[PDB]
């Protein structure tokens, strides 16, 4: 069309992008300014006026690459990240709970949707994980097991570390860290349960081995595949 | 024969292991739910009747599978994990003492055992292990060793930590994670024994570089094994 | 020339650069030396003066190898770095500030640049570095973004580890190496802050899983290319 | 000879080598019962005779084996290390200080160099040190350096952590491991020099970094050769 083709020349431009880059980068650091209560002091209006505008210029951005990219706007993952990112800057201040006035500052993970050297990382490592999908779903069923024994067995005597099925989770997270697993945790519990480290130990060998394992297997299936390709091609050549 | 193919193509049914497994994920909830005291004032005579029906259900299946399968059942580990676990679900409540109540929970763990995608994994896991007995042999030698030495240099004054054989185990293993091992232990020995850093930094040393040199072997002698095969297949095409 | 290739020869002599490593590893037994309380009330002042020997005889040396080396000493990072060091050994000691006597001790890193088999160590290790510059970028922009976060969320309540953005980058540090993650940090703050286990957690995750999908990443891309040359190498000798 | 092959034939024998494997087990088992004062009360004098015997049978057979393998001995890093655990275990007990009666345990180690498969990992292990040499060199004079500098600038005000050269190694290789590197050190440092941080986080990336491309390295390496031996056997075929 004339009026949409228009629009999407400027929206698929190079000065289009920078600009919002720019101003990406130029509320990064405001964002990193409005941390300091000397500044807002000082300084405090001028930068919540320049947020709104960002904000704005920003709701009018998406709109554009709505009207421009169509259904493919909402097929695309980075997309709809800038969206519900823009989206959640919205919802107004006052009326609001604080929890949205921080998640505000997300909206300077727009710099990786926007720099494509970024996205490359972002989906190179974002790239191994659905292979993993069944071991996370082994180790979360492994933590459930293990937090519905520990509740059980210490929860009584030790309510905030073991209390509830929640807080159980969370010092097996605290164990498979190891963060101080043993002074910190085991060592008392075994001053009233002096077989706890039956239950902590093998736990601690399970979770490691496991994530080793997955690591290597990772490192290590890849070079098979790696194999795979150079072994038909040099097969190719013999043939020919 | 006849009575025996009646069962067999039950057990063998795609049926049977679905509803074994929807079993399964349902007395997961329950045991998660089970957990709550709020849950348990109003709910708790359900799920406690649902566990029993639960085990039931699972100790006739346990039986039918060993009548379909005979003795290869029985040097089936994954048949064998799945009769020691509903066994131990079996002995009684009251008579018993209280650890065996919670072991009833590692019936949860047929989750894995029936469903294939986790089995592969458990399988992986595990595969690599016989490889590393010699390994795990030499390291519990060495533990043994030091927690000897350890008990005899540190457990007078230090009792807690070294008074006997099995717990300058403990904080052995405390040490190889190295949890706390410098502010919480040696720091501490070194009060009284000032040439304590001797013996737990090569401990430290000797634990670190094994565990890693464990690691690193397994996966260079993995790539060293695709090589072959990769170099033998090409080697046959170049012979004709 | 003939003024110029005299002192080239004695520059470009073995015996030179041995010189100045026995001058090196004297110096650096010296500032050893240097450490005891004891050995200076006694000793003290030959090694003083044996400190600016050194630094003339190294001050000397750089400037003949400048005449020597010309334009190419100022492109080759060694011999920047030699300039610095003993640069910064020359500022005087009373006019000045306590870290720049302490900054004299660099000096001993000579023996890095002088010895060559260190040489290679630090540009094997440093070598990687470039790769990973979009890496680094990412995750500090990371830590950036929940840095703010965490200031905000945090500050008012825990001054200490989170009153300003400064502080909020050191502490996620400190939970990136996982040193009390736990009971040192966010069990304190979930006291005040009952959900704050929702901001670290994935903190914990992402750093992780990057971090880790950097290691695999650079030793997987590796093989990669050394099947690529061995690929075509293969190739061509089943092309002739 | 007669009487040289008489012996040589008993030393080399399979009846000797497990005749002292089992002594090995048995005053290993002996001498984690030594470790109970119970025990020691009621059969603490069969043990202690138990224990010289095995001295001199250790003896005895040290001499055989010196007897029977010349000078081939001395220069067999194995039969050297039981020589001194041996010697070790000689020295007497009353007239000696504690020390001596605690390595008396190493000769437990004699069921490494004794059993083949034990041998082999010790070798795999120790075999990839040589390389690391350099490296080892490296890392040494890094904690050395910093360790100079630590003491200079904090051992006045910290001289638990940081008062000698040698504590401040001792607080150089717990940051290294990380081990309450934060709460326990920098931090209480950043109380009276807060830019403290500016020496330890080098240090923890440097440190870091070095053994992470250590790894690396070791594993990359490693693959580079199995392709050269791969490439060549392939390419044999090819020129045949
Ligand atoms: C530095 C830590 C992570 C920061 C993430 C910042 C916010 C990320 C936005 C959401 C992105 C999630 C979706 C995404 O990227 O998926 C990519 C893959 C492959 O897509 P493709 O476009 O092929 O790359 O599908
Ligand atoms: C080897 C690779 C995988 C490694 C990880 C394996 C999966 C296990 C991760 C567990 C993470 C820890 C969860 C955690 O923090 O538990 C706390 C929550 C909430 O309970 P709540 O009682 O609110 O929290 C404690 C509150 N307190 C202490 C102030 C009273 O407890 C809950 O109810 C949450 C339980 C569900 C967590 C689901 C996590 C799924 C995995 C995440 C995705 C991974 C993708 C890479
Ligand atoms: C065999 C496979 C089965 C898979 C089942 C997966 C789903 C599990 C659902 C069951 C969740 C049970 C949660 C539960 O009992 O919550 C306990 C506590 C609340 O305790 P409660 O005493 O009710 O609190 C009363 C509070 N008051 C006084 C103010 C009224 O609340 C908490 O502690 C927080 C809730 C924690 C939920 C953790 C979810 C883990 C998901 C695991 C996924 C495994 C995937 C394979
Ligand atoms: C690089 C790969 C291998 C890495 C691991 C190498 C092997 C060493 C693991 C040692 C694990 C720590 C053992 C441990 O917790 O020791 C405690 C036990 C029981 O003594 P006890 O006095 O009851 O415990 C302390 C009780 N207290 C503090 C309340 C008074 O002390 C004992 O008496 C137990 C001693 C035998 C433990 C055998 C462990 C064999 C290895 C496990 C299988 C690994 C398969 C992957
Ligand atoms: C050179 C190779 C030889 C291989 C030998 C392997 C087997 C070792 C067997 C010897 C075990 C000695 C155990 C021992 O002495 O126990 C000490 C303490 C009990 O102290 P005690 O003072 O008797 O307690 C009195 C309690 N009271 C007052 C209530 C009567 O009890 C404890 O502390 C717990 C027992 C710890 C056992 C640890 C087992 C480690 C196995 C290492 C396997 C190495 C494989 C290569
Ligand atoms: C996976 C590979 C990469 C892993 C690392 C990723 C990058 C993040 C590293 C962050 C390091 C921690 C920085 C840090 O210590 O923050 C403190 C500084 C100074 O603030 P200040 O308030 O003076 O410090 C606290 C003072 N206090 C507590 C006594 C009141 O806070 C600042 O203002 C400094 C902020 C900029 C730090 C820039 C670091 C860039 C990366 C370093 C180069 C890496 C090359 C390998
Ligand atoms: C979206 C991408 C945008 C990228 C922007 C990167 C550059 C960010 C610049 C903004 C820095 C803001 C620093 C700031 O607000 O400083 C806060 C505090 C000072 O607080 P203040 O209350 O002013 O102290 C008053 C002291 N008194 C009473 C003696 C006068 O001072 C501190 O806490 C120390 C300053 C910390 C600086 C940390 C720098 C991080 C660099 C991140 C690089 C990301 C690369 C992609
Ligand atoms: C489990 C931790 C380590 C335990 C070590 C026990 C005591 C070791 C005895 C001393 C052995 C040192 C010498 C040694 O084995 O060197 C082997 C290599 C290659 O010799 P080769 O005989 O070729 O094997 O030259
Ligand atoms: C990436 C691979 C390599 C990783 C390691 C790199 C090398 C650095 C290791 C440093 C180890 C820590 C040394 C240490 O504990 O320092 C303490 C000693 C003795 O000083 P001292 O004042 O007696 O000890 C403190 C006594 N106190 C606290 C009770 C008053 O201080 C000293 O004077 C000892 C200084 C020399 C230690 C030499 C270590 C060489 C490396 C070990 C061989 C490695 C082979 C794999
Ligand atoms: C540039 C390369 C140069 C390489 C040089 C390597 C050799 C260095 C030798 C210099 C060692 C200096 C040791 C030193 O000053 O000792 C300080 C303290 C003793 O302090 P002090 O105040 O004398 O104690 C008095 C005690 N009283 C009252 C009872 C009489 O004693 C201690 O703190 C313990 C001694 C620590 C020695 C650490 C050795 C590290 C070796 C690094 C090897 C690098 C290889 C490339
Ligand atoms: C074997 C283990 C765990 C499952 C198990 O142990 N069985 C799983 C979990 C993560 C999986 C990898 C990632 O997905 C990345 C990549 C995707 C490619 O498409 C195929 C190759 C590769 C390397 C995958 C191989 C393999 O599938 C892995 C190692
Ligand atoms: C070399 C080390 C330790 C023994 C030693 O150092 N000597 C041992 C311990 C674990 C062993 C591996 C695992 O078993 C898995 C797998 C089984 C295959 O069948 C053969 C290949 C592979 C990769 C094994 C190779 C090697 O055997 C390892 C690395
Ligand atoms: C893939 C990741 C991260 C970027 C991303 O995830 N995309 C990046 C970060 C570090 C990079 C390596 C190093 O530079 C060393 C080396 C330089 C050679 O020249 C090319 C090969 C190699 C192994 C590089 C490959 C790859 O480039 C790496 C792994
Ligand atoms: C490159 C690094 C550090 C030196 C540096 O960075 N330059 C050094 C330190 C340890 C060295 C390896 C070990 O020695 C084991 C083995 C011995 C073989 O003989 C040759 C292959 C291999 C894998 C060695 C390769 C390389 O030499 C390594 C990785």
């Amino acid at each position: 069309s004339h009026m949409y083709l228009r629009i999407t020349n400027i929206v698929e431009s190079s000065f289009f992008t920078k600009f919002i880059i720019y101003l990406i980068v130029l509320n990064g650091i405001t964002m990193g300014l409005e941390t300091s209560k000397t500044f807002m002091q000082s300084f405090g209006v001028y930068t919540t006026l320049f947020n709104q505008i960002v904000i704005t210029i920003f709701t009018i951005e998406i709109i554009l690459r709505i009207y421009v990219h169509r259904i493919s706007f909402f097929k695309d993952p980075w997309s709809l990240f800038d969206f519900f990112v823009v989206a959640i800057s919205l919802v107004p201040t006052s009326s609001g709970f604080e929890i949205l006035r921080v998640l505000r500052v997300l909206r300077l993970f727009r710099l990786v949707t926007a720099v494509p050297q970024m996205r490359k990382i972002v989906s190179a490592t974002i790239s191994v994980i659905p292979g993993m999908l069944s071991v996370i779903a082994l180790m979360t069923l492994f933590f459930y097991i293990f937090a519905i024994m520990a509740t059980q067995l210490f929860g009584e005597r030790f309510p905030e570390w073991f209390g509830t099925l929640g807080e159980s989770f969370y010092t097996l997270f605290q164990v498979m860290t190891l963060e101080s697993w043993s002074m910190g945790i085991v060592r008392p519990l075994m001053e009233v349960y002096p077989y706890a480290w039956v239950f902590f130990i093998p736990f601690i060998f399970v979770v490691t081995f496991v994530m080793i394992n997955l690591v290597v297997a990772i490192i290590v299936d890849a070079m098979a595949i790696l194999n795979q390709k150079e072994e038909q091609h040099i097969i190719d050549e013999v043939q020919s």
